[PDB]
């Protein structure tokens, strides 16, 4: 197949609405459609080929949506019905704060890249953890349907404690998700990204695993740990170590870079911010593919940066992901990027001989 909305978006749709509003009203506008179930048709129907067992959890498709479209957890269903196997919110920091100052959010169409410094605007755990409890059943039973839900944690700017604000994440929200993701990577919090460091981490996921093994069993999520693009190989090494250690139950890899790819034709290139997209995509790749290597292959990764084909989820997948998520993809093409990248990924799997999704997991490293 190929579609008609696909290329309606694609040439007419998007071109316009980018046209007409700033890349954080669009968001925001974005946000409140999805969030009403205002969506183009979602032809594309799951294939068992596309199912996925990890975490826990059965996945109906592996195509999540990234952290930061729905930081507040506003528009959980509306992105199923777009047809997202499961969908992360988020990062939700413990007591509500703006971000940064406007403009903080920046397109860059020659490269099919963002770059953004939003800096954990965030609603709270109080507000999100309410509208949570609202649709937790129904929650349940989507879960229960093979459609997760995980949850994003982040840190006040302000807070003097970064361990204990992860840790009351793990406390209000732990229950209401099927999976947490420690986001140690924004590049947009000061003094964040040094949380991956080998001491910190083991420190800070110690605190982490421990609250959530306090949680009752039903309520006990998977905890993971969201990684930077930008470390260095000690630090990769640290991680993966840490990891085993404390028996961390998968990884997502990666958050948007601090890094400029030679090459950007963006005007706005240069602006301060995490960089996301195309230009983001094999740096991405690559550090999934060093880190399922790190793991022995025993460790979910769930991997993100730059997939907007089913190519770029292949290739994330033969890396070593299990699963991958998208958000920039969604800003160029809108949501019927989604069937397009699980109608491809089904193509690419037949024709490469997989029996499935799950076959071609890290299948680059058994060559
Ligand atoms: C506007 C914007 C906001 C984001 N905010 C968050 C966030 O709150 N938490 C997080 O873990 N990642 C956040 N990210 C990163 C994405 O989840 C994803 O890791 C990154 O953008 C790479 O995927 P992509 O190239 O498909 O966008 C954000 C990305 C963008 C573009
Ligand atoms: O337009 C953007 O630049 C932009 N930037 C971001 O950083 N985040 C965003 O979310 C966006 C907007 C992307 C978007 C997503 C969904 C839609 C949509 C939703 C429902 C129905 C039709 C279109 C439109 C635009
Ligand atoms: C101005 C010359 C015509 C170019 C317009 C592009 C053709 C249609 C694009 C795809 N469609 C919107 C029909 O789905
Ligand atoms: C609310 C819709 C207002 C639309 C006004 C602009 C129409 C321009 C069409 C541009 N394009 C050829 C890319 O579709
Ligand atoms: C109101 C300012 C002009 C914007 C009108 C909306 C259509 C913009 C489409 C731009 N482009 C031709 C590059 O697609
Ligand atoms: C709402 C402020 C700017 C308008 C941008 C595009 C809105 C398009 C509305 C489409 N719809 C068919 C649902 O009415
Ligand atoms: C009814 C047409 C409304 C005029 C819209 C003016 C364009 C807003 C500027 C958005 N921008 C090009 C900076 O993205
Ligand atoms: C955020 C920009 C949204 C603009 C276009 C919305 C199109 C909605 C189509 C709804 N329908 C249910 C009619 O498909
Ligand atoms: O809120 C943000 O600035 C944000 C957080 C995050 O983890 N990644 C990112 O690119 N932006
Ligand atoms: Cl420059």
């Amino acid at each position: 197949m190929a579609t008609g909305d696909e290329r309606f978006y694609a040439e007419h749709l998007m071109p316009t609405l980018q046209g007409l509003l700033d890349p954080e009203s669009a968001h925001r506008l974005a946000v409140r459609f999805t969030s009403l179930g205002l969506l183009p048709r979602a032809r594309f129907q799951d294939s068992d080929m596309l199912e996925v067992r990890v975490l826990g959890h059965k996945f109906r498709n592996p195509v999540g949506i990234a952290a930061g479209f729905d930081k507040h957890g506003e528009a959980v269903d509306g992105l199923y019905k777009m047809g997202f196997g499961f969908v992360e919110i988020g990062s939700v920091t413990p007591k509500p704060q703006e971000g940064n100052p406007r403009p903080r959010v920046f397109r860059l169409p020659e490269d099919q890249a963002v770059i953004n410094r939003y800096g954990f605007n965030s609603h709270g755990l109080s507000v999100v953890e309410h509208r949570l409890r609202a649709r937790q059943q129904k929650q349940a039973k989507l879960t229960e349907d093979g459609l997760p839900l995980g949850v994003n944690l982040g840190k006040n700017k302000t807070s003097v404690d970064a361990a204990e604000d992860y840790a009351e994440g793990v406390r209000v929200l732990g229950p209401l998700a099927d999976y947490l993701v420690v986001n140690v990577s924004s590049p947009n919090t000061a003094g964040l990204r040094s949380l991956q460091g080998k001491a910190e981490l083991r420190r800070l996921l110690t605190k982490v695993l421990q609250e959530r093994d306090g949680l009752r069993r039903v309520h006990r999520p998977a905890v993971l740990v969201k990684i930077a693009p930008d470390l260095t190989s000690q630090d990769k090494e640290d991680i993966a170590s840490v990891v085993k250690e404390l028996g961390i139950d998968g990884l997502i890899v990666t958050n948007t870079t601090v890094s400029r790819p030679a090459g950007l034709q963006g005007a706005l290139r240069s602006e301060t911010g995490g960089l996301s997209g195309k230009p983001l995509r094999d740096l991405s790749t690559q550090t999934i593919r060093e880190m399922y290597a790190l793991t022995q292959g025993r460790v979910p990764i769930i991997g993100v940066g730059g997939v907007s084909s089913g190519q770029d989820a292949l290739e994330k997948i033969r890396a070593g992901a299990s699963l991958v998520q998208l958000y920039t993809a969604l800003t160029f093409w809108g949501p019927p990027v989604v069937g397009k990248v699980k109608r491809e990924l089904e193509a690419l799997l037949k024709e490469q001989g997989f029996g499935g999704v799950t076959d071609a997991i890290g299948a680059d490293h058994r060559r």
